[PDB]
């Protein structure tokens, strides 16, 4: 399940700006992106969308 695009993890949506990671943008089945924090923590490498732009055009 669940391409790049969408990320199976709810990894501490919390770590908010400057209180976080960067910014990183993705899409799930409702009806639009979800942006999210990756926080220092989650360094996943993070290939990810970056740009809102790209997540909305790839996703929706």
């Amino acid at each position: 399940y669940n391409r790049l695009c969408i990320k199976p993890r709810d990894w501490i949506d919390e770590c908010d700006s400057n209180e976080g990671g960067e910014r990183a943008y993705f899409r799930n089945g409702k009806g639009g992106c979800d942006s999210f924090w990756i926080c220092p923590e989650d360094h996943t490498g993070a290939d990810y969308y970056s740009s809102y732009r790209d997540c909305f055009n790839a996703c929706i």
